């Protein structure tokens, strides 16, 4: 079997060896312009259109959790991937734990008011502050998927009330599930820390704007771990300077890297990480990919399929 | 039984009431200057020497985990607490959870390099940084006690290699136990994050000095949650500037409130909070104090006693 691989930042050599080692029957190769020789599978991330264009592939594996990049290309260039070719993505593969680290650290940080204590420090002002109660510090997670579930589970253990928002009702003990645009307002109602783990789709783009930010309590927080398009950077800045939002932390942005122009860099109550929240562990990825290929060759059940109708 | 109470900031009326209702046969009163009447028990926190000096009591209950306020004064004023008067403190009473909150948030903060990332945000600079591995990010807890154990519990759960330092051997899961000054250098050797939860005694005053810091590995971190006297502040700053230490977070200091002319305030790699890490939960304190008093009256054994021979 032939396998092509493309990724603009990963070490192709490592993945080439790793996959061949996992699939002894296979011939894996790094793809690059001019490579129009046959292939059965493709492992990708930010692939050029000429790569998949008109190719007969049994499956395409996206090397991350998000598939918006490739789905937006497939929409502006429908000749890239034929609708018969199943698409896969990485579910967890170590990103679960990394999201739990980030979320638990930062939800605790705001709850203990370390953000204020750093403010007060920079002025050189010793000033104790009243504790927040747990009942007033609810955690709302938009996107209750593979990653949202891992996060909500790490926070539940700490006694914070938890709620989640998704398109389908979830029945997790110790968590309250809000569903669809009808319940979005309710979900935002008593949510203190807004955590975003939504996939970027035509249906979620820009969902965090002035309209959404008004439905949150004053002194609320925003932890954006999904994609930059989800938030209106000018509307975020305005909700902080007004007092609707106590603080925020962002790992993704409108444009990456973020240009120095951006006022986010200069605002003091905005923490920023350069799109590094969760990355796949290559060995766990190799395990999932090789197993799914084994199972696809045998016509047996598989996981991680992208439903292109829903768009994620 | 007559009980006297004193606390500088808590609401005396509330405690008097709670205690009389936890102990129906007690006549409880707030102590104030001029009160020379007899008492059987005293509940105190940072009490003036005149309150206990000379008194015949069945017991003194210190309203916190640390007893140095009292003890530190005994050399010069043995009169304050006749050697025959048993002294008690507050073991956990909800402080365990608060320490865990603090420690998990910040250890995770430094591990995910959230400190570099804010420095980077402050230089309008987009720079992903290398990930630290769990194996190089050992956590060392000096003072393996009521609170230190709680913190070890919460951190070993994240898979950080853990170690503790105390005067007796501890047997905890996922924790390496180090004991006495003979094993201190070994304890410090590969400790990346040093968390201090020691009690203030003559043996520990000044423990975190230039020489202890040299025994740490390079790029280490200091989390001081115990007493301000435990750290030689000037040596801390030297270690931070020479690179030995990457960062520090402090809740306690030489003088509290800390003078505005102290350079800790401006060192960008020194987070600080105004002695707010953990406080007792009144109902839990009342529960303990009342039950202990009842047991003492029946000639029954009790817990929470300060070993005046060891000094904590
Ligand atoms: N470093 C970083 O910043 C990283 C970011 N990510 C981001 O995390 C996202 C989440 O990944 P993962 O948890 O694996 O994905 P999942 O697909 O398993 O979860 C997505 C969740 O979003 C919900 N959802 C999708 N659209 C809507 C909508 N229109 N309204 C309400 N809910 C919606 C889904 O609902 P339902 O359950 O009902 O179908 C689902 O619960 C990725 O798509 C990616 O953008 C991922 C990894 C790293
Ligand atoms: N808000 C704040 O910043 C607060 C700070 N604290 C501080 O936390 C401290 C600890 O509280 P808690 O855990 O209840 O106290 P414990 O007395 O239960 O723990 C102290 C630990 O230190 C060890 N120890 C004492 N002396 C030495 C020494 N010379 N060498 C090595 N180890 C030593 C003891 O060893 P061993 O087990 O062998 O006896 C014990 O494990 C308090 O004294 C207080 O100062 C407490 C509450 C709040
Ligand atoms: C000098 N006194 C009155 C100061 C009390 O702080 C000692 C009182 C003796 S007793 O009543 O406690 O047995
Ligand atoms: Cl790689
Ligand atoms: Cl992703
Ligand atoms: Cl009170
Ligand atoms: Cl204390």
């Amino acid at each position: 079997m032939e396998i092509i691989f493309y990724h603009p930042t990963f070490n192709a050599a490592w993945w080439v060896n790793a996959l061949e080692k996992a699939l002894p029957h296979a011939r894996v190769r790094e793809w690059k312009v001019g490579d129009n020789n046959p292939a059965d599978y493709a492992l990708v991330w930010q692939p050029p259109v000429e790569m998949l264009a008109g190719r007969r592939l049994k499956a395409v594996f996206v090397l991350g959790a998000g598939v918006d990049a490739i789905l937006s290309k497939l929409n502006a260039h429908p000749e890239m991937l034929d609708a018969s070719i199943p698409l896969f993505r990485l579910e967890d593969t170590g990103m679960g734990l990394q999201m739990q680290e980030y979320a638990v650290s930062q939800v605790l940080h705001w709850f203990r008011r370390f953000d204020d204590y750093q403010a007060l420090k920079n002025q050189a002002l010793w000033k104790p502050l009243p504790e927040y109660t747990r009942e007033e510090f609810s955690v709302g997670i938009m996107g209750a998927g593979v990653l949202g579930a891992k996060v909500a589970e790490s926070l539940q253990a700490w006694g914070f009330p938890l709620r989640c928002w998704s398109r389908s009702r979830k029945s997790w003990p110790g968590v309250e599930s809000y569903v669809g645009r009808e319940e979005l307002r309710a979900f935002l109602n008593q949510t203190r820390v807004l955590i975003n783990l939504l996939p970027n789709t035509a249906q979620t783009v820009g969902i965090i704007n002035s309209e959404l930010l008004d439905q949150l309590p004053d002194g609320a927080y925003v932890l954006n771990l999904a994609r930059g398009v989800h938030v209106q950077e000018a509307d975020l800045l305005a909700a902080l300077d007004s007092g609707k939002l106590k603080g925020a932390m962002l790992d993704v942005f409108s444009q990456e890297p973020l240009p120095q122009e951006s006022p986010l860099w200069r605002h003091p109550r905005v923490a920023m990480t350069p799109h590094i929240a969760a990355v796949t562990r290559p060995a766990e990825a190799i395990d999932y990919i090789s197993r799914t290929i084994t199972q696809l060759e045998k016509g047996e059940p598989v996981t991680g399929q992208v439903d292109r109708a829903r768009g994620y």
